[PDB]
């Protein structure tokens, strides 16, 4: 490796480090992690270590605010990677969160020598629930859109947990216990996950008009042999995953219109009992869908308030 190549690689690494620090300074957790991930990868690709870059950062500073955020992130990620390692699933979610600790540590060690101590602003109070949401946003950003944590789409499960944390915030009910329950969850309680009391994979309730695909010409093949509450469950699970693709209000509107145009939606809206059909009642599953739509809308609004701040 020529000197000119090393110089060019270190100058690009410095720029990557600076991008991460810039995000950190703005309190943009997901942006910081995206930047930190790229710094780390690039350095590894160029066989450059923390000791190689550190001399180049002598004109740079991690602020006291920055160190406070790094400390909170470390603790939050450590806790989350432990909480997310469960009998249901212990590979994907902990692996993702553990990578956050590794890349963030690397960013810091590029600046700080092994024996020098971080200097956090002792009065800068970092919100653990904000940090956790930031980690989840990062996971959403890095995940393949078809990847799963246990039986659930990773991006949908992240939206689920982000929304759950946001609800705790709005209810001022954020503490270790309530956060632990969200972090350790894999959506095992399917009725909670889908906001549908009757969520099931088995025969579910007996009905006069058990749901089926038989009166519907354009339903996807995967549903054709499903019936009843199990059929509605599967449709709701797939609709949930589709909703989690929304990025802003306009994309949500579009996705919702597309879903409602489907025979799958008509199945949800068709009553399985005489009273629902006779009196023209909204079904439980339509209400579940609307609840997920509204939660997605509010979560979008909430995170877009946050983009303005970061
Ligand atoms: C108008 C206010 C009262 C009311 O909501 O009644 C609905 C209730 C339940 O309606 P239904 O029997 O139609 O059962 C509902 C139907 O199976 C819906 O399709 C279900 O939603 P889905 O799971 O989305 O299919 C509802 O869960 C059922 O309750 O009716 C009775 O209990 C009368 C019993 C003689
Ligand atoms: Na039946």
């Amino acid at each position: 490796v020529q000197r000119v190549t090393r110089i060019e690689n270190l100058e690009n690494a410095k720029k990557l480090w600076d991008n991460a620090n810039s995000m950190l300074e703005k309190g943009n957790i997901s942006g910081y992690l995206k930047a930190a991930n790229e710094l780390h990868k690039f350095m590894k690709e160029k066989n450059l270590k923390e000791d190689d870059l550190r001399p180049e950062l002598s004109d740079k500073t991690i602020s006291p605010k920055g160190y406070a955020i790094l400390q909170s992130l470390w603790g939050a990620a450590s806790d989350y990677s432990r909480a997310a390692a469960t009998l249901t699933e212990s590979t994907v979610e902990p692996g993702l969160v553990s990578a956050v600790n590794k890349m963030s540590a690397f960013f810091m060690d590029c600046k700080l020598s092994p024996n020098e101590r971080a200097t956090p602003d002792p009065d800068f109070k970092v919100g653990k629930s904000k940090i956790l949401v930031g980690i989840m946003q990062f996971i959403k950003d890095v995940a393949d859109p078809t990847s799963k944590i246990w039986m659930h789409n990773t991006k949908a499960l992240m939206n689920h947990k982000i929304a759950a944390i946001q609800k705790l915030e709005r209810s001022n009910n954020v503490n270790d216990e309530t956060l632990e329950s969200v972090l350790s969850s894999k959506g095992e309680n399917l009725s909670e996950y889908l906001s549908y009391k009757y969520a099931t994979k088995d025969e579910g309730r007996e009905h006069r008009y058990t749901a089926s695909t038989e009166n519907f010409k354009n339903v996807k093949e995967k549903y054709q042999q499903m019936r009843g509450d199990a059929l509605k469950t599967e449709i709701l699970a797939d609709f949930k995953d589709k909703l989690a693709e929304a990025t802003d209000e306009q994309s949500l509107k579009q996705i919702v219109a597309e879903l409602k145009s489907k025979d799958e939606y008509r199945i949800l809206a068709k009553g399985q009992g005489l009273t629902t059909q006779l009196l023209g009642l909204k079904t439980s599953s339509v209400s579940s869908f609307e609840k997920m739509v509204e939660e997605t809308r509010e979560s979008i609004k909430s995170q877009e308030r946050q983009t303005i701040k970061i």
